[PDB]
């Protein structure tokens, strides 16, 4: 029993973290096989950043402009290229700890684990959702760029995020591992802000199912809703609209618990209208939205408590 934000074991990723230095800028990169990935802004100084031209900054560097350290082993760069907002550095050694992996561009509302690193050195790990506004509520200090986000499925690490920057509100922005920002952001010091965010409706409902799997039913009711009248209600309360595909996704949890997805939607609808009456769900005073349907199935028992 219990229900906690839980990240994936970090070992496989830890053995991929290196330090990348260009001039007096230092950050993290990811070493898989004979390449190292890192934020391209490592070639910038504080002067450059606000209006940099990466192409023009980069042609001005050589391979030995880049210093790559793996523990205390110096790795020699023998090639480099830019790919969107990411540099790929080719090194003279293939990482012996490379795990099976792929890269994935994750969708808003999905979750990943983050290995926070400084100076190539893993310091901590937490779990984050991709917000609808394409931010993540991370925990990151200066030097944390190049830290990655990932999921693990069997033996295989699906890398899906690398950190670049922090926004005025204190949330974080970055790219997938082909260098393409999540959201409308750029790696320039520009007057860019988090857009308005929304609550992830699919995850809230998933987490309500979690509560029922672990034995709690207090927030249910006798009513049902149309998908459409749920959405009139959802919008008022700044929840994402529920679609039929989100309904389909909850089938397996609907089936484990015997609560119809639209009956659970009427439950949520009532919760939004009335509050939680000083009560808690899975230990929270508030509705939670950073657990996905998959996260619930992964962590909860396959046998419901009653
Ligand atoms: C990652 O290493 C950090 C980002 C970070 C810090 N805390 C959470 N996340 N690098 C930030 C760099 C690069 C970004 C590139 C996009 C535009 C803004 C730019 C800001 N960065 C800075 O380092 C600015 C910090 N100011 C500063 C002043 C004086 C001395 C050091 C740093």
């Amino acid at each position: 029993s219990g229900f906690r934000k839980m990240a994936f074991p970090s070992g496989k990723v830890e053995g991929c973290m290196v330090q990348v230095t260009c001039g007096t800028t230092t950050l993290n990169g990811l070493w898989l096989d004979d390449t190292v990935y890192c934020p391209r802004h490592v070639i910038c100084t504080a002067e450059d950043m606000l209006n940099p031209n990466y192409e023009d900054l980069l042609i001005r560097k050589s391979n030995h402009s880049f210093l790559v350290q793996a523990g205390n082993v110096q790795l020699r760069v023998i090639g480099h290229s830019m790919q969107n907002c990411l540099l790929r550095l080719k090194v003279d050694t293939s990482n012996p700890k490379t795990p099976k992996y792929k890269f994935v561009r994750i969708q808003p509302g999905q979750t990943f684990s983050v290995l926070a690193c400084y100076n190539g050195s893993p310091s901590g790990v937490y779990q984050c959702a991709m917000r609808p506004n394409h931010t993540i509520k991370g925990s990151f200090l200066n030097g944390s760029c190049g830290s990655v986000g990932f999921n693990i499925d069997y033996d295989c690490v699906s890398f899906c995020y690398m950190h670049h920057m922090e926004l005025p509100t204190g949330v974080h922005a970055g790219t997938d591992l082909e260098g393409k920002f999540y959201g409308p952001f750029v790696d320039i010091q520009t007057a860019q802000a988090a857009g308005t965010d929304t609550t992830i409706t699919l995850n809230v409902l998933a987490w309500l199912y979690a509560a029922v799997i672990n034995g709690d039913r207090w927030f249910l009711n006798r009513f049902t809703t149309t998908l459409n009248d749920f959405n009139l209600v959802a919008m008022k309360y700044n929840y994402e609209p529920l679609t039929q595909d989100h309904v389909d996704i909850l089938g397996p949890l609907s089936a484990q618990t015997g609560i119809a997805v639209l009956d659970m939607c009427a439950a949520l609808k009532e919760l939004l209208q009335n509050g939680m009456n000083g009560r808690t769900i899975l230990g929270s005073t508030i509705l939670e939205d950073e657990f996905t349907p998959f996260d619930v199935v992964r962590q909860c028992s396959g046998v419901t408590f009653q």
